[PDB]
C-alpha cells in the first residue's frame, strides 16, 4: 500500500472559493463528491469551516506555493496529494480553468470525485470508466456510477 489515512474519521476544509460559481454551489459539489467515496467505505467525512482538517481545497493559478504549478487553462486540471500531515492529502483546483456545475467548462463535482480519491491515496486506472481514470470526462451527475476498479481499489485502502 501507498500512504493511507490510518483514522476513518477525516475532515476537510474550502480554503478559498472559485468565482467561476457561486459559493453554495462550490460547497455542493465538494460534499457530494466526498460522499461518493462515503458511500462504498467506513470513511466518514465531516466540513470545517475555521480551523485544521486533514484535507485542504483550495483554489489557484499557476505556481502557488508548491513545486507543482499549474498550466492555465486545459491541460493539467488539478491535482492533489497523498494522505500524511501538513500538504499530504490536500486538493487543490486550477483556477484557470471554468468550473461549472455541468457539462459546459469544467465540472467541479467529477474532477472533486477524482482528486479526492488521491486525497485517500488511489492511483490512476486504465479502465475509461473508472473516476481514477487520468484523463477528464463528463457524464450526467445522475448517470454516474463509480466503477467496479475505484471500488475494489479504495477498498483495498480501507475496511
Ligand atoms: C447523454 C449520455 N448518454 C449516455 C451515457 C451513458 C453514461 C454512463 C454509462 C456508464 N457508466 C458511468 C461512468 C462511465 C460512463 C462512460 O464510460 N462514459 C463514456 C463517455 C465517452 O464520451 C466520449 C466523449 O468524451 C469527451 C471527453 O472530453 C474530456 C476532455 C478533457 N480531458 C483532458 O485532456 C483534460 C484537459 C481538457 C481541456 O483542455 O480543457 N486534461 C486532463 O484530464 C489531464 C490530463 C493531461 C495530461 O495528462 O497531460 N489530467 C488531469 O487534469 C488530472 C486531474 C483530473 C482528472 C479528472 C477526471 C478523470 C476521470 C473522470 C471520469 C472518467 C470516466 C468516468 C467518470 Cl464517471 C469520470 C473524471 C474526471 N478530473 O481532474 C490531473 P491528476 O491526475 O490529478 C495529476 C496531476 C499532477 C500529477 Br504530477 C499527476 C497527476 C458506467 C460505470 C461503470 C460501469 C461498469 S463497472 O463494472 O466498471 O461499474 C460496467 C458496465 S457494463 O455495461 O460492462 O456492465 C457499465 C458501466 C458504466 C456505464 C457504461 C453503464 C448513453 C446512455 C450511452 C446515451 C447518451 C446519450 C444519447 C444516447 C442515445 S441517443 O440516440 O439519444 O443519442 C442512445 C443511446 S442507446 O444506447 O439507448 O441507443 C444511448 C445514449
Ligand atoms: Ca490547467
Ligand atoms: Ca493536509
Ligand atoms: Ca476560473
Ligand atoms: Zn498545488
Ligand atoms: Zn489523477
Amino acid at each position: 500500500m501507498g500512504p493511507v489515512w490510518r483514522k476513518h474519521y477525516i475532515t476537510y476544509r474550502i480554503n478559498n472559493y472559485t468565482p467561476d460559481m457561486n459559493r453554495e454551489d462550490v460547497d455542493y459539489a465538494i460534499r457530494k463528491a466526498f460522499q461518493v467515496w462515503s458511500n462504498v467505505t467506513p470513511l466518514k467525512f465531516s466540513k470545517i469551516n475555521t480551523g485544521m482538517a486533514d484535507i485542504l481545497v483550495v483554489f489557484a493559478r499557476g505556481a502557488h506555493g508548491d513545486d507543482h504549478a499549474f498550466d492555465g487553462k486545459g491541460g493539467i486540471l488539478a491535482h492533489a496529494f497523498g494522505p500524511g500531515s501538513g500538504i499530504g492529502g490536500d486538493a487543490h483546483f486550477d483556477e484557470d480553468e471554468f468550473w461549472t456545475t455541468h457539462s459546459g467548462g469544467t465540472n467541479l463535482f467529477l474532477t472533486a470525485v477524482h482528486e479526492i480519491g488521491h486525497s485517500l491515496g488511489l492511483g490512476h486506472s486504465s479502465d475509461p470508466k473508472a473516476v481514477m481514470f487520468p484523463t477528464y470526462k463528463y457524464v450526467d451527475i445522475n448517470t454516474f456510477r463509480l466503477s467496479a476498479d475505484d471500488i475494489r481499489g479504495i477498498q483495498s485502502l480501507y475496511g
